[PDB]
RNA sequence: UAUGUGAUGGAACCUCUCCGGAUAAUUCUAUCUCUUCUG
């Protein structure tokens, strides 16, 4: 089903810290997507 | 690399003491996936 896709103009905002906890949560995510990628038999060439 | 009328060093066991032990059913159902354009 995908039209259109998504680009981020820059802006004029203070940079904002980052909690350490945010790395950790997207590196268990990251896992999260691969192993249900094999889990669920995906095409990898079409893997989102 | 000695010095000479005198060397049991073959003249001495790296010996003694100590459970590779403890815990675990080869078992099994809820989704997955994010951009759609005024409707």
């Amino acid at each position: 089903t995908k039209r259109c896709e998504r680009v981020f103009v820059e802006i004029g905002a203070k940079p904002i810290p980052i909690q350490p906890s945010a790395r950790e949560k997207f590196k268990i995510l990251t896992q999260e997507y691969q192993k249900n990628a094999k889990q669920q038999k995906t095409p990898e060439a079409f893997q989102t």
